[PDB]
């Protein structure tokens, strides 16, 4: 473990400025990092996890935090600092444009095929890096991809589950609680479907308990109108029951990179 990669922050070093979101996990804020002895105010995001009733020990938390601090890839968010008190507070660079799911929903009219394909490439690059580190994300979804700038996105919330999204999970994860890189590939396929539909809800209106029976019967998310069969076939391959028959993230990089070269060929957008 490279301890230098992770800053242990003092409560005086950072300030919460505004609420960005809240959920069962806790609260996420926009704030400022003001390291002592420096002349800079750094915009950051601060995530405060809900106070644990039987928390993991501080040693265990730091061990996971070191892993999150060691991620070095342009398409995966890195843990910048941590503050451990009654709660766990995580500090990361601010991604000013928010989650990609909100972004595609707000910009449905103005999003072209090259943007969409470039995002697919960047997401697969991030996931491939995590696989290279032998790390399983387990919660990839459009809501967990953040927009640093419109053409630079990063996968977030890695390791947060350690420290249930049935509609993004591979069948084996639902039935047997098995999570692997190939189950991440299934989630990747759903994430791409979210983007191609400009933020539609997958299996809209269907209860979580019914999803597995839908998947067992061979039903899958429908082909988005803008996707050519070439793009849809890739998405469908991510949803095969046999996990090893799904594409590899390394393969997804190559395919979407090729399509990104001729976007109008692979996406038909008004
Ligand atoms: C859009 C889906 C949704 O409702 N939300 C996701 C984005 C949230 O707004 C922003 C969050 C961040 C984060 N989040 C974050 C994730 C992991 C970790 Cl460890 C940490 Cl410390 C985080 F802060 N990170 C960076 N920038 C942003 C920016 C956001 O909006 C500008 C709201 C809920």
């Amino acid at each position: 473990p490279n301890q230098a990669l992770l800053r242990i922050l003092k409560e005086t070093e950072f300030k919460k400025i505004k609420v960005l979101g809240s959920g069962a996990f806790g609260t996420v804020y926009k704030g400022l990092w003001i390291p002592e002895g420096e002349k800079v105010k750094i915009p950051v995001a601060i995530k405060e996890l809900r106070e644990a009733t039987s928390p993991k020990a501080n040693k265990e938390i730091l061990d996971e935090a070191y892993v999150m601090a060691s991620v070095d890839n342009p398409h995966v968010c890195r843990l910048l600092g941590i503050c451990l008190t009654s709660t766990v507070q995580l500090i990361m660079q601010l991604m000013p444009f928010g989650c990609l799911l909100d972004y595609v929903r707000e910009h449905k009219d103005n999003i072209g095929s090259q943007y969409l394909l470039n995002w697919c490439v960047q997401i697969a690059k991030g996931m491939n890096y995590l696989e290279d580190r032998r790390l399983v994300h387990r919660d990839l979804a459009a809501r967990n991809v953040l927009v640093k700038t419109p053409q630079h996105v990063k996968i977030t919330d890695f390791g947060l589950a350690k420290l249930v999204p049935i509609k993004w999970m591979a069948l084996e994860s639902i039935l047997h609680r098995i999570y692997t890189h190939q189950s991440d590939v299934w989630s990747y396929g759903v994430t791409v479907w979210e983007l191609m539909t400009f933020g539609s809800k997958p299996y809209d209106g269907i209860p979580a308990s019914e999803i597995s029976s839908i998947l067992e019967k061979g039903e899958r998310l429908p082909q988005p109108p803008i996707c050519t069969i070439d793009v849809y076939m890739i998405m469908r391959k991510c949803w095969m029951i046999d996990a090893d028959s799904r594409p590899k993230f390394r393969e997804l990089i190559i395919e979407f990179s090729k399509m990104a070269r001729d976007p109008q060929r692979y996406l038909v957008i008004q």
